[PDB]
Order: structure tokens, then sequence, then C-alpha cells
């Protein structure tokens, strides 16, 4: 199923990304990356197609591709539904150079399954081109995601874009008057001052006995839900390595209503990731080679993928969360329990309804 494959991609992408930069704050939106690369797969063939879909985790021996795109159409559709549009939006776009014309079926497919806009662009003028697209993404994410492509790209004739924006409200908001500056212990040799939020509430709590960590689950107004995982000091990678469907399943069953003095910091983090190295570690490599099969994009031209970029922002306050994420792919011609989050921790934001991993975080430093 889609929900299982997507989250396994989420955790796998997360684990691999964690290993590449062990001191940086890590914040990503897995569903954005999965929908974008799946939309890209519509224009791929041969070994490139098979390798991509397999990297996203779908078994193309027990599952058709139409089913997959039918699967992402269903999610894209559900993240439009009236009761979630106010708090969540997701969308796709295709930017195309005038020298190229899409095959009827490709442009028809991206419009049917992904509701993608296809917009003409003059890529010969890349300064203008990255300006048009960055603002487009800027606007679609209400200004949270700024300058997605940056000046350090060689020009490219096709750009596939996906964006996600999410604004949730705590069912149990933190106490506004209670926020104070506390110590957040970043390393054994690095200490920072951070705004620490506080609430004393009945909260879902679990001290894990099989893993060196403690965790809480909080819901948002709507269908949003979030996990906060605090590993024991120096056990961050043991908890990350254990992140799977089986662990969160075991956690959900273990979470019990408890009295908690909950201290979480006001996190404002962002991250920019070239997912080239990350994706090829996951086995998605043919896209970038001069043997790339993009024959379903257009009739005549050989296309390869030049760049895959993800950008995401996180804001945490007493009232809620404000998150945004974007992926782009460039193609070229071939008694109360005291729980204190004053050290590195994990954030996992999910949707109760679809189980889509919306946002994953490794907070090394919350400032
Ligand atoms: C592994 C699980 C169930 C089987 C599956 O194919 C995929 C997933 C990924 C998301 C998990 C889900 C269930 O376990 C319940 C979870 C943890 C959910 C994310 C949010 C959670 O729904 C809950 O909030 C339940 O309280």
């Amino acid at each position: 199923g889609l929900a299982s494959a997507n989250v396994d991609f989420a955790f796998s992408l997360y684990k691999h990304l964690v290993a590449l930069s062990p001191k940086k704050n890590i914040f990503i939106s897995p569903v954005s990356i999965s929908m974008a690369l799946a939309m890209l797969s519509l224009g791929t063939c041969g070994h490139t197609r098979a390798q991509l879909l397999q990297g996203l985790g779908f078994n193309l021996t027990e599952r058709s591709e139409t089913e997959i795109h039918q699967g992402f159409q269903h999610l894209h559709q559900l993240f439009a539904k009236s009761d979630t549009s106010l708090e969540m939006t997701m969308g796709n776009a295709l930017f195309l150079d005038g020298s190229l014309e899409l095959l009827e079926s490709f442009s028809a497919d991206i419009k049917h399954y992904y509701e993608s806009e296809v917009l003409a662009m003059n890529f010969q003028d890349w300064a203008t081109a990255s300006r048009q697209i960055n603002s487009y993404v800027k606007n679609k994410t209400q200004g949270k995601i700024v300058d997605l492509f940056s000046g350090l790209d060689s020009p490219a004739i096709l750009v596939l874009v996906n964006y996600i924006f999410f604004k949730g409200t705590w069912t149990q908001p933190f106490d506004l008057a209670s926020t104070r500056e506390e110590n957040f212990y970043v390393d054994e040799t690095t200490v920072v001052k951070v705004p620490m939020m506080l609430q004393s509430s009945t909260i879902s709590y679990l001290h894990d006995s099989e893993l060196p960590c403690q965790l809480v689950q909080m819901n948002y107004v709507g269908n949003g839900t979030v996990f906060f995982i605090l590993p024991d000091k120096g056990k961050m990678n043991t908890v990350i390595a254990a992140l799977s469907r089986d662990t969160i399943n075991r956690w959900s069953a273990g979470l019990t209503s408890s009295q908690v003095d909950l201290y979480i910091p006001k996190v404002t983090i962002s991250g920019v990731y070239d997912l080239g190295d990350v994706l090829e570690e996951m086995g998605i490599a043919d896209l970038f080679t001069n043997q790339a099969n993009f024959s379903r994009i257009t009739q005549d031209a050989q296309l390869k993928s030049s760049k895959v970029v993800h950008k995401a922002v996180l804001q945490l306050n007493e009232e809620g969360v404000d998150t945004a994420g974007s992926t782009g792919v460039t193609l070229n011609l071939r008694k109360p329990i005291i729980l204190r989050f004053n050290q590195p921790f994990i954030i996992m934001i999910f949707d109760h309804f679809t189980w889509s991993s919306l946002f994953l975080a490794r907070v090394m430093n919350p400032v």
C-alpha cells in the first residue's frame, strides 16, 4: 500500500540524510519528495523508471504504475478536502522551455494524476527563470519557502516542482505566559540559550524500555498529529536507526495518558538539501546519468536529471506549528512527569487520516 511504502521511504531517506550531516539541524518533508519523484516517474522509462519506483519503495511486480499514480491522486485529492484546505495545501507545477513540447500523454498524465500546472518559461534567461519559479513557490507556500533553486544551478529546460504548506494548532496549546529562556545542551562542549515553552497537561507519554528514549504524542486542530522523541544522552543514532513502521506501531500502543510538565523549545529551523547523493545511496542513480531514459517526457530529445533539491522550514510556538516544504527536479538535455527537551531530539509530524509523513526533524540546535 501507499501509506506503508511512503513512510518507509520517509524513514530511509531520513536515516541516510542523518548520516551525511551529523551536527546539522535536519528538517525535511518526505511526502513532498515522494509526490515529486513519483510525478517525475511519469516521464521515465526502462531501467530509469524501474529504479526510481523501486527507490520510492513500490513493488512493480505486484503493483501497476497506474495504481501508484492513482494512489498519489487520491492523496492530492484528500489534501484538498474542505476540512483540511484551511490548514494544509499541496500542489505541483511543470516549468517548460519554449524549445520543447510535451507529449500529449505526459502533459495529460501530470494534469490528471497530480493536477500539475504546466507553464511556459524562457530558460535561456535563467536569472529571470529562477526568479519566476522561486516567487511561484514563495507565493504557494505563503512566503515560507524563499529562493528554492538559488543562483548555483546550470540552466535547464524542464523544472518539476512540488510544494507543501501546513499550519496546525495545538489541541493543548503551551502556556504563553510560561515561556522563559532556559539552557539547551547542544553538545558536551556547546551550550545555547533558547526560548523554552511550558505546559502542565494530561499528555500521551511513553518512557520506552526497549529503546533509550522518551516520547510524547500531541494532536493538532484538524487531522494533524506530532511525535516528540527525546533520546537519552548520546543515544540519538540508536533511536534514529530504530525508526520504522514497527517502532511507531509499538509506540502508539504503549502511549498512555499521563500528567506531564512538558518543556519543549521554540524551534525555528530550516534545511537545504541536494538530494542527489542521498537518492543515489537509496539506489536511484540512472536519472543523473547520460543513459537516463526520459522518453515519455517528449518525443524528440534525450533528457537527464541535473539536480534534485528539497527545502523546508519549521516554526514552533505556543499556539502551533507553521511548516512548509518544496522539492524541485531540474532536467537537462542528456504527581506529574517532568519531560524536558533541553538536548537533541526528534520531531515527526503525521496526518491521522492518510498516515503520510508530512515532516521529519532532527533538532541539534533549536535557535
Ligand atoms: C505504522 C502505520 C500503520 C500501518 C501502515 O501501513 C503505515 C503506518 C505509518 C503511520 C502510522 C501507522 C499506525 O501505526 C498509526 C500511526 C502510528 C501512523 C502514523 C500516525 C499514527 O496514526 C497514529 O497516530 C495512531 O494513533
